[PDB]
């Protein structure tokens, strides 16, 4: 079954290596790719190999790389290995790229995912030379069917001088129809349009990305896999966290602060999110709705069981087993899933209107409930802020979930002062660890500290945290948000100096 | 001219003292009041007197006080003097109340202004016992005409068990019609309504607050002034800041990154904002539009000259001279001004849609462009975050303006690490001091630092900042956002210990070499 159904465009098919030659040193390149799904694969590999060769001849060859969010080894991996990226935005999970970033070899800035399109159009990344987008197919009228994510692809196609499409036969043809691409002005020049989404299952657009065929400079036929998520299941720490959260939801419903069907749910990926979703799958809440960034294993299961009615996202993030399941039942799941542009799934106006419940991980929080999502010891990038800000601030309820310790107990997730801040107190109402849940609604900082210390902190660290808080209350410059500046960051420095936050 | 045009409601008129008796110890009280405008005046004074008397006899008497934003001496002032507030939210500028807060005598939480209504309805502040709202008049059908601000008044009226109205003859009768109160679901139970505002001058509602007359337990006739801060005449530091900003706007327009009429403008109050507005009044930009929290002196002038076509806000913040001017020409200015509920003027959806330009003050920023708007030394509350977050994150362009030093030079506004963070790097693109302007668009933290240090920092502190940055780059745990945790907060501690952030040459400092 021919994937390029526009006959004329078949004339633009060429090899990856040749396509890669359209990318020049210094170019700004916008690509598809979100949570290891739907990123271009063959052209980046060919670009990387030509970059190394150029460097060896003492030729500079680097690009600025702007994506939906995280990609995979073929893209971030290969280009970082080749030292071919001088600037990267807005979200990465590749280890090699992480090292380039943390060594200062690649400039990085993690913009709010929902804002990337708008900033790109505003011109913050500079002029876009290339859009490199993966596709399931190209329709008879030249529409570009995206693959396992939408991301920023439509904006990149609009902005780029030249377009390269990778048509990937690995991606299931039945993806066609699952996406909803709006031609409204979401991220363009003000005044923007109202995005008329009033329900999570609402489609406002069509199944294809639009691009002027004159801009398409190359089509590359590919066959290569996405970066698929780990199968590993929720440990006891994660189940405890989930248990506290579900009890909390139970209580909110009994007090009429939440409908029996909760509100549209936003969740991340990983051990804890999986536990939460597994918990929701068997919980007392019916007719759930997902309005999130990503569809993960848990989601599919609930859509399957009917516990969740619809799931909105910009991307998939599945394990091999979950991928297998959806590919065998695509016709079923396709009626239940909507993949949107990331500037829509992460639109604060929409998130607030729908009243989403935001559930996010964190590196650490301080005793006053400031959250670090990104920078270990305040200086070493992990992944990026991603959509956590988009959702946390706009949500009906902002929830942060984490094991109370990290690194086998050598790090406390609750600290006197967060070494870097991603989400301010105002953007965090609920904290959950395997120790318990802190409800901070309506509380002053001193009152937040009492809750977080007693409910969330690990017994190994709680006395230390209480001691810091008590002495701060007695000695701080002001008493509104008590701190001891001489030791506020000392647990972090202690970890740097000794490999643990536990005193000797 | 009778201000209470509903005849039946006249039966609820009583004295301020008597009205104050409806407020019980432990009550949660929602009031009008935003940037020193439209807050209740007589009842709070009477409540304060009765509170002091109670305290002297060993009786507890405190309230939780929830407002639009800042109030005035009659409210925050009097109640704080009486030690009558156990919790306060979301924004205060009164010095006595600031001391109660900074002493731990009043619990305080500064929620995003645009979020207060929604959180109140959600029940975060608890159940509202009293709404105490100032009014210009009461219409024939019992509508409450607000005064010099709208704030959260409509939400407080909806939520409160009992309502007290202060009808203030000091407030100009012609304010009637200037407000736009929407009956849509902005801050209620999800799913919320779409707020159909697609232009800054658009009205979506009506001129009155709505309340069930059965809830009105008392009406008090008053006659007392708002808190009109004196005009802060722009000093040379402020004019320099304005000059760099206007040049920047000039350049954006020439590069087609902004229309010749800029975009809807959000600005704060004070020396610098006044300079910016004064600069705009004489600048090359025509047909300007205001979409802000407050109308200040500068605004009026531009609406007068025609440079500014319309100004949207939730509140007034005028000097006496400016108040005088608008009261003599209310008919004119009323056609040019729209006062909205703060959950609408500060709605992120609307701010982003309109593409506002946000211009805000700050306590400090660190070399990576994180901004502290609230907590000196990280622990002593100044005013509050206010709407700065609402606007900074949602804006087309987020701009922060500040003198590069504070306290007669004893403090640098650019520091290695901010002692508290209100606005993360992602929410700040442009910084302006009297030293110059930093454009951070598209830059990594290390790149932002290079710009902030060289463009914005004061010459007295720049070498110290560069030295911290250089050594951090060599030694930091990671190199993406280089820090030296051992000294990141040391300038602040130095200020605490010595009253200045400038080193003593009696000690070694790396920048001295
Ligand atoms: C913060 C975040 C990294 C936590 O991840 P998580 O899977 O929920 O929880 P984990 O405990 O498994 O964290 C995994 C890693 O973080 C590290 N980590 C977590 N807390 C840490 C801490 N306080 N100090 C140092 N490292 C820490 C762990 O060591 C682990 O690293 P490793 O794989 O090299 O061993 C993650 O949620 C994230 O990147 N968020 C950013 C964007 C986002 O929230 N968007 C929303 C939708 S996805
Ligand atoms: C941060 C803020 C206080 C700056 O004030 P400003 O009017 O622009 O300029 P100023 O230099 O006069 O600041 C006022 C006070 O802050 C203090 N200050 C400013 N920077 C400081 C610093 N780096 N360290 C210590 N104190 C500082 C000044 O000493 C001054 O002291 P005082 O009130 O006791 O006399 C003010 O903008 C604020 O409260 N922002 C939050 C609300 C907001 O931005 N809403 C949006 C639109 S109004
Ligand atoms: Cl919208
Ligand atoms: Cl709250
Ligand atoms: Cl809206
Ligand atoms: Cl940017």
């Amino acid at each position: 079954t021919e994937r390029i159904r526009n006959v004329a465009l078949r004339s633009k098919v060429c090899p990856a290596e040749t396509a890669s030659e359209l990318i020049k040193h210094g170019d700004v390149v916008g690509t598809s790719g979100f949570t290891g799904a739907g990123y271009p694969k063959e052209v980046p590999k060919a670009l990387a190999q030509r970059m190394e060769a150029a460097h060896d001849r003492g030729e500079k060859y680097q690009i600025s790389l702007i994506t939906g969010a995280s990609t995979g080894p073929q893209l971030d991996g290969e280009l970082a290995k080749a030292n071919g990226v001088y600037f990267r935005s807005p979200f990465n999970t590749d280890a090699t790229m992480r090292n380039r970033i943390n060594a200062g070899e690649t400039e990085y800035f993690d913009n709010h995912l929902g804002q990337v399109a708008g900033r790109a159009v505003q011109g913050n990344y500079g002029k876009f030379n290339i859009a490199l987008v993966e596709a399931t197919a190209i329709t008879e009228d030249g529409g570009i069917v995206p693959t396992s994510s939408v991301g920023n692809s439509q904006t990149f196609l609009n902005l780029a001088e030249k377009v390269i499409i990778e048509v990937n036969e690995w991606q299931n043809p039945m993806l066609e129809g699952i996406h909803d691409i709006w031609d409204g002005n979401v991220s363009g020049v003000p005044t923007r349009d109202i995005v008329p989404i009033v329900r999570a299952d609402q489609r406002v657009g069509g199944p294809v990305l639009r691009v002027n065929p004159d801009k398409i400079a190359a089509i590359v036929r590919t066959n290569d896999r996405d970066e698929n998520a780990p199968f590993a299941a929720p440990d006891e720490t994660a189940k405890a966290i989930a248990g506290y959260l579900l009890d909390f939801f139970g209580h909110e419903v009994k007090q009429n602060r939440l409908p029996p069907s909760l509100l549209p749910l936003q969740s991340g990926v990983g051990n804890v999110a999986n536990a939460v979703l597994e918990g929701l799958k068997e919980g007392p809440f019916e007719n759930l709705v997902g309005y999130s960034e990503v569809i993960q294993d848990g989601m599919l299961a609930m859509l399957d069981s009917g516990r969740m009615r619809i799931a909105s996202a910009s991307s998939f993030s599945l394990s091999p087993e979950a991928a297998e399941e959806i590919n065998n039942r695509m016709d079923f799941f396709r009626s239940k899933i909507i993949l949107r542009q990331q500037d829509v799934s992460n639109s604060p106006g929409i998130i607030r209107r729908l009243g989403c419940i935001a559930m996010n991980g964190m590196i650490e929080a301080d005793i006053y409930g400031n959250v670090n999502s990104t920078r270990v010891m305040g200086s070493k990038m992990m992944n990026g802020i991603g959509g956590s800000g988009d959702f946390a601030r706009s949500s009906y309820l902002s929830i942060f979930l984490s094991p109370s310790t990290a690194k086998g107990g050598k790090i406390s997730a609750i600290v006197p002062m967060a070494a870097h801040v991603d989400h301010i107190m105002q953007d965090a109402q609920i904290f959950v660890t395997e120790q318990g849940l802190a409800d901070l609604r309506g509380l002053s900082p001193v009152q937040r500290a009492r809750e977080i210390i007693s409910k969330c902190a690990h017994p190994d660290y709680r006395p230390m945290l209480q001691d810091y808080f008590d002495r701060a209350l007695k000695n701080s410059f002001g008493k509104h948000t008590p701190h001891l500046l001489t030791e506020a960051l000392s647990w972090h420095q202690r970890f740097i100096d000794t490999g643990t936050m536990l005193p000797s």
